Protein backbone atom coordinates (compact mmCIF):
# COMPACT_ATOMS: atom_id res chain seq x y z
CA UNK A 1 0.00 0.00 0.00
CA UNK A 2 1.09 3.47 -0.31
CA UNK A 3 -0.64 7.14 0.86
CA UNK A 4 0.15 10.99 -0.48
CA UNK A 5 -1.04 14.08 1.68
CA UNK A 6 -0.16 17.66 0.86
CA UNK A 7 0.87 19.02 4.15
CA UNK A 8 -0.16 23.38 4.14
CA UNK A 9 1.72 26.05 5.70
CA UNK A 10 -0.36 27.14 8.64
CA UNK A 11 0.62 30.90 8.38
CA UNK A 12 2.71 33.18 5.43
CA UNK A 13 5.88 32.54 7.25
CA UNK A 14 5.57 28.45 7.09
CA UNK A 15 5.87 28.55 11.29
CA UNK A 16 4.52 25.14 11.26
CA UNK A 17 2.68 22.67 8.55
CA UNK A 18 -0.31 20.71 8.58
CA UNK A 19 -1.82 17.86 7.62
CA UNK A 20 -5.65 16.45 6.95
CA UNK A 21 -5.80 12.78 8.91
CA UNK A 22 -9.04 10.41 8.78
CA UNK A 23 -9.58 9.02 12.61
CA UNK A 24 -12.71 7.16 13.30
CA UNK A 25 -15.69 5.83 11.69
CA UNK A 26 -16.97 7.60 10.14
CA UNK A 27 -14.03 9.66 9.13
CA UNK A 28 -13.34 12.54 11.36
CA UNK A 29 -10.56 14.87 9.34
CA UNK A 30 -8.61 16.93 12.03
CA UNK A 31 -5.61 18.58 10.64
CA UNK A 32 -2.22 17.40 12.47
CA UNK A 33 1.55 18.62 12.57
CA UNK A 34 3.63 15.82 11.17
CA UNK A 35 6.11 15.64 13.59
CA UNK A 36 9.66 13.33 12.40
CA UNK A 37 11.12 15.07 16.31
CA UNK A 38 8.39 13.23 18.55
CA UNK A 39 6.29 9.39 18.63
CA UNK A 40 2.78 10.60 20.10
CA UNK A 41 -0.17 10.99 17.62
CA UNK A 42 -2.54 12.90 20.41
CA UNK A 43 -5.50 15.34 19.25
CA UNK A 44 -7.89 18.32 20.48
CA UNK A 45 -10.75 16.01 21.86
CA UNK A 46 -13.97 16.17 23.28
CA UNK A 47 -12.14 15.69 26.22
CA UNK A 48 -9.91 18.64 26.19
CA UNK A 49 -10.60 21.13 29.02
CA UNK A 50 -13.03 23.38 27.30
CA UNK A 51 -10.91 26.66 28.19
CA UNK A 52 -8.35 24.78 26.35
CA UNK A 53 -9.76 25.12 23.16
CA UNK A 54 -10.25 27.62 20.85
CA UNK A 55 -11.48 26.76 17.18
CA UNK A 56 -9.27 23.84 16.99
CA UNK A 57 -11.16 20.65 14.90
CA UNK A 58 -11.64 18.33 17.93
CA UNK A 59 -11.97 14.31 17.62
CA UNK A 60 -15.46 12.87 19.96
CA UNK A 61 -14.90 9.24 20.50
CA UNK A 62 -18.09 8.56 21.12
CA UNK A 63 -18.96 9.07 17.80
CA UNK A 64 -16.26 6.92 16.36
CA UNK A 65 -17.99 3.11 15.71
CA UNK A 66 -14.60 1.82 15.78
CA UNK A 67 -12.81 3.83 18.58
CA UNK A 68 -12.65 1.45 21.68
CA UNK A 69 -10.32 3.02 25.25
CA UNK A 70 -7.30 1.60 25.79
CA UNK A 71 -7.93 0.69 29.24
CA UNK A 72 -5.72 2.27 32.00
CA UNK A 73 -3.59 4.19 29.43
CA UNK A 74 -2.05 7.40 30.04
CA UNK A 75 0.19 9.88 27.99
CA UNK A 76 2.20 13.31 28.71
CA UNK A 77 4.68 15.17 26.15
CA UNK A 78 6.69 18.07 26.75
CA UNK A 79 8.41 19.73 23.40
CA UNK A 80 11.47 21.77 22.97
CA UNK A 81 9.56 24.60 22.75
CA UNK A 82 8.04 24.68 26.73
CA UNK A 83 4.45 23.04 25.35
CA UNK A 84 2.64 20.51 26.67
CA UNK A 85 -0.19 18.08 26.51
CA UNK A 86 -1.48 15.30 28.40
CA UNK A 87 -4.54 12.62 28.35
CA UNK A 88 -6.53 8.89 27.72
CA UNK A 89 -5.69 7.02 24.69
CA UNK A 90 -8.53 5.16 22.39
CA UNK A 91 -7.73 2.61 19.37
CA UNK A 92 -9.39 3.61 16.41
CA UNK A 93 -8.67 3.61 12.39
CA UNK A 94 -6.85 6.38 11.16
CA UNK A 95 -6.21 7.16 7.41
CA UNK A 96 -3.80 9.10 5.77
CA UNK A 97 -3.80 10.37 2.08
CA UNK A 98 -5.66 6.60 1.40
CA UNK A 99 -3.17 4.57 3.85
CA UNK A 100 -5.12 3.41 6.57
CA UNK A 101 -4.31 1.89 9.84
CA UNK A 102 -6.67 -0.04 11.93
CA UNK A 103 -6.17 -0.20 15.83
CA UNK A 104 -3.80 2.64 16.00
CA UNK A 105 -3.38 4.80 19.33
CA UNK A 106 -4.69 8.14 19.29
CA UNK A 107 -4.29 10.13 22.34
CA UNK A 108 -6.52 12.38 23.44
CA UNK A 109 -5.86 15.34 24.94
CA UNK A 110 -7.43 16.17 28.54
CA UNK A 111 -5.11 18.99 29.01
CA UNK A 112 -3.14 21.33 26.46
CA UNK A 113 -0.57 24.27 27.21
CA UNK A 114 -1.29 27.93 26.26
CA UNK A 115 1.05 27.64 22.89
CA UNK A 116 -1.76 24.77 21.81
CA UNK A 117 -4.73 26.38 22.54
CA UNK A 118 -3.68 29.74 21.31
CA UNK A 119 -3.00 28.29 17.95
CA UNK A 120 -6.39 27.50 16.17
CA UNK A 121 -5.00 25.87 12.83
CA UNK A 122 -3.57 22.67 14.63
CA UNK A 123 -5.52 20.02 15.82
CA UNK A 124 -2.73 17.74 17.21
CA UNK A 125 0.87 16.12 16.34
CA UNK A 126 1.30 13.44 14.20
CA UNK A 127 4.51 11.62 15.57
CA UNK A 128 7.14 10.25 13.08
CA UNK A 129 10.44 9.84 15.45
CA UNK A 130 10.85 6.43 16.25
CA UNK A 131 8.31 4.82 18.67
CA UNK A 132 10.78 4.32 21.55
CA UNK A 133 9.78 7.68 22.25
CA UNK A 134 6.52 7.38 22.65
CA UNK A 135 4.58 8.38 25.66
CA UNK A 136 1.99 6.06 26.78
CA UNK A 137 2.33 4.25 29.68
CA UNK A 138 2.04 1.64 30.85
CA UNK A 139 1.68 0.02 27.61
CA UNK A 140 4.09 2.29 25.10
CA UNK A 141 2.19 2.52 21.49
CA UNK A 142 3.70 2.68 17.79
CA UNK A 143 3.71 5.58 15.52
CA UNK A 144 1.32 5.88 12.82
CA UNK A 145 4.40 5.16 10.25
CA UNK A 146 5.82 1.86 12.74
CA UNK A 147 2.12 0.43 12.35
CA UNK A 148 2.03 0.61 8.24
CA UNK A 149 5.24 -0.45 7.59
CA UNK A 150 4.74 -3.66 6.76
CA UNK A 151 2.13 -2.89 4.56
CA UNK A 152 3.69 -0.05 2.49
CA UNK A 153 5.46 -1.02 -0.98
CA UNK A 154 8.66 -0.14 0.63
CA UNK A 155 9.17 0.78 4.31
CA UNK A 156 9.80 4.68 3.92
CA UNK A 157 8.14 8.15 3.74
CA UNK A 158 8.83 11.41 2.53
CA UNK A 159 8.72 14.71 3.20
CA UNK A 160 8.99 17.59 0.62
CA UNK A 161 7.95 20.59 1.96
CA UNK A 162 6.94 23.82 0.72
CA UNK A 163 8.38 27.20 0.90
CA UNK A 164 5.04 29.40 1.33
CA UNK A 165 3.21 26.95 -0.56
CA UNK A 166 1.82 23.41 0.09
CA UNK A 167 4.18 20.36 -0.30
CA UNK A 168 3.65 16.43 0.22
CA UNK A 169 3.98 14.04 2.64
CA UNK A 170 4.41 10.29 0.66
CA UNK A 171 4.04 6.80 2.42
CA UNK A 172 5.62 3.42 0.67
CA UNK A 173 7.18 5.29 -2.55
CA UNK A 174 9.76 7.54 -3.28
CA UNK A 175 7.89 9.59 -6.09
CA UNK A 176 11.40 10.04 -8.73
CA UNK A 177 9.63 13.61 -10.39
CA UNK A 178 9.55 15.22 -7.06
CA UNK A 179 13.31 16.07 -7.07
CA UNK A 180 16.38 16.78 -9.24
CA UNK A 181 19.35 14.94 -9.73
CA UNK A 182 20.17 11.89 -7.18
CA UNK A 183 18.83 11.42 -3.53
CA UNK A 184 22.24 11.05 -1.51
CA UNK A 185 21.52 8.70 1.49
CA UNK A 186 23.55 9.28 4.85
CA UNK A 187 23.73 7.50 8.10
CA UNK A 188 21.33 7.33 10.95
CA UNK A 189 21.44 6.60 14.82
CA UNK A 190 18.57 5.83 16.62
CA UNK A 191 20.07 6.23 19.95
CA UNK A 192 17.82 8.90 21.15
CA UNK A 193 14.53 8.28 19.48
CA UNK A 194 15.26 10.72 16.37
CA UNK A 195 16.22 10.75 13.10
CA UNK A 196 19.76 11.96 14.24
CA UNK A 197 22.45 11.76 11.17
CA UNK A 198 25.72 13.77 10.39
CA UNK A 199 26.02 16.64 7.90
CA UNK A 200 29.47 17.22 6.31
CA UNK A 201 29.72 20.59 6.61
CA UNK A 202 28.18 24.12 5.43
CA UNK A 203 28.98 26.97 3.69
CA UNK A 204 27.24 30.52 3.74
CA UNK A 205 26.42 32.11 0.79
CA UNK A 206 28.89 31.90 -2.42
CA UNK A 207 31.99 31.47 0.34
CA UNK A 208 33.64 28.39 0.44
CA UNK A 209 32.63 25.00 2.46
CA UNK A 210 33.82 24.26 5.45
CA UNK A 211 34.14 20.29 6.14
CA UNK A 212 33.07 19.42 9.88
CA UNK A 213 30.50 17.16 11.39
CA UNK A 214 27.27 18.37 12.52
CA UNK A 215 25.56 15.79 14.57
CA UNK A 216 21.39 16.80 14.59
CA UNK A 217 18.10 15.30 14.12
CA UNK A 218 15.97 16.29 10.95
CA UNK A 219 12.82 17.38 12.61
CA UNK A 220 9.60 18.72 10.42
CA UNK A 221 8.07 19.73 14.36
CA UNK A 222 10.34 21.99 14.24
CA UNK A 223 10.52 25.77 12.16
CA UNK A 224 13.95 27.00 12.57
CA UNK A 225 17.31 25.37 11.76
CA UNK A 226 19.51 25.36 14.74
CA UNK A 227 22.84 24.90 14.53
CA UNK A 228 26.27 25.54 16.77
CA UNK A 229 26.98 29.05 17.76
CA UNK A 230 30.25 28.68 15.63
CA UNK A 231 28.23 27.98 12.42
CA UNK A 232 25.16 30.71 12.97
CA UNK A 233 28.16 33.63 13.92
CA UNK A 234 29.32 32.85 10.30
CA UNK A 235 26.30 32.94 9.17
CA UNK A 236 25.23 36.18 10.33
CA UNK A 237 28.35 38.07 10.22
CA UNK A 238 27.27 38.29 6.59
CA UNK A 239 24.17 40.05 7.33
CA UNK A 240 24.65 43.81 8.16
CA UNK A 241 23.41 44.73 11.38
CA UNK A 242 22.55 41.23 11.97
CA UNK A 243 22.89 40.75 16.09
CA UNK A 244 21.92 38.41 18.83
CA UNK A 245 19.11 39.81 20.92
CA UNK A 246 18.92 38.12 24.38
CA UNK A 247 15.42 40.16 24.40
CA UNK A 248 13.87 38.60 21.62
CA UNK A 249 15.57 35.25 21.97
CA UNK A 250 18.20 35.03 19.07
CA UNK A 251 19.70 36.17 15.91
CA UNK A 252 17.67 39.32 14.72
CA UNK A 253 18.36 41.35 11.39
CA UNK A 254 17.05 44.46 9.58
CA UNK A 255 14.19 43.74 7.42
CA UNK A 256 15.61 45.76 4.13
CA UNK A 257 18.54 43.28 4.00
CA UNK A 258 18.97 40.88 1.28
CA UNK A 259 20.23 36.89 3.30
CA UNK A 260 22.76 34.99 1.96
CA UNK A 261 21.79 31.29 1.64
CA UNK A 262 23.25 28.63 3.60
CA UNK A 263 24.64 25.68 2.06
CA UNK A 264 24.44 21.91 4.44
CA UNK A 265 26.27 19.24 3.34
CA UNK A 266 25.06 15.77 2.85
CA UNK A 267 27.87 13.10 2.19
CA UNK A 268 29.50 14.53 -0.83
CA UNK A 269 26.30 16.37 -1.89
CA UNK A 270 25.14 20.02 -0.76
CA UNK A 271 21.73 21.10 -0.09
CA UNK A 272 21.08 25.11 -0.31
CA UNK A 273 18.57 26.97 1.45
CA UNK A 274 17.91 30.57 -0.20
CA UNK A 275 18.38 33.73 1.59
CA UNK A 276 14.78 34.15 1.68
CA UNK A 277 13.93 31.01 3.98
CA UNK A 278 15.64 32.20 6.35
CA UNK A 279 13.49 35.40 6.70
CA UNK A 280 10.51 35.03 9.75
CA UNK A 281 9.97 38.55 9.70
CA UNK A 282 9.24 41.65 12.01
CA UNK A 283 9.64 40.25 15.51
CA UNK A 284 6.56 42.65 16.01
CA UNK A 285 3.58 44.06 13.90
CA UNK A 286 5.07 47.15 12.11
CA UNK A 287 8.91 46.56 13.43
CA UNK A 288 12.04 46.88 11.30
CA UNK A 289 13.91 44.49 13.30
CA UNK A 290 13.58 40.58 11.46
CA UNK A 291 13.80 37.55 13.33
CA UNK A 292 16.48 35.03 11.63
CA UNK A 293 15.78 31.29 10.35
CA UNK A 294 19.37 30.00 11.63
CA UNK A 295 19.35 30.22 15.33
CA UNK A 296 21.73 28.95 17.84
CA UNK A 297 21.51 25.36 19.28
CA UNK A 298 23.49 26.45 22.49
CA UNK A 299 21.60 25.67 25.63
CA UNK A 300 19.43 23.40 23.59
CA UNK A 301 21.64 20.29 23.66
CA UNK A 302 21.37 18.92 20.22
CA UNK A 303 21.78 20.44 16.57
CA UNK A 304 17.84 20.68 14.65
CA UNK A 305 17.54 20.51 10.62
CA UNK A 306 13.83 21.88 11.02
CA UNK A 307 11.54 23.46 8.52
CA UNK A 308 13.98 26.14 7.30
CA UNK A 309 16.53 22.80 6.31
CA UNK A 310 13.86 20.73 4.92
CA UNK A 311 11.80 22.44 3.07
CA UNK A 312 15.33 23.04 0.81
CA UNK A 313 15.30 19.37 0.08
CA UNK A 314 12.89 16.64 -1.06
CA UNK A 315 13.52 14.17 2.26
CA UNK A 316 13.52 10.24 2.43
CA UNK A 317 12.74 8.81 5.86
CA UNK A 318 13.96 5.32 4.97
CA UNK A 319 12.59 2.80 8.25
CA UNK A 320 14.08 -0.12 6.99
CA UNK A 321 15.87 -2.46 9.26
CA UNK A 322 18.71 -0.25 9.54
CA UNK A 323 17.61 3.33 8.95
CA UNK A 324 18.94 5.73 6.63
CA UNK A 325 18.01 9.29 5.61
CA UNK A 326 18.30 10.52 2.70
CA UNK A 327 18.31 14.05 0.63
CA UNK A 328 18.08 15.71 -2.65
CA UNK A 329 17.72 18.53 -4.29
CA UNK A 330 14.06 19.87 -5.66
Amino acid sequence: STGSATTTPIDSLDDAYITPVQIGTPAQTLNLDFDTGSSDLWVFSSETTASEVDGQTIYTPSKSTTAKLLSGATWSISYGDGSSSSGDVYTDTVSVGGLTVTGQAVESAKKVSSSFTEDSTIDGLLGLAFSTLNTVSPTQQKTFFDNAKASLDSPVFTADLGYHAPGTYNFGFIDTTAYTGSITYTAVSTKQGFWEWTSTGYAVGSGTFKSTSIDGIADTGTTLLYLPATVVSAYWAQVSGAKSSSSVGGYVFPCSATLPSFTFGVGSARIVIPGDYIDFGPISTGSSSCFGGIQSSAGIGINIFGDVALKAAFVVFNGATTPTLGFASK
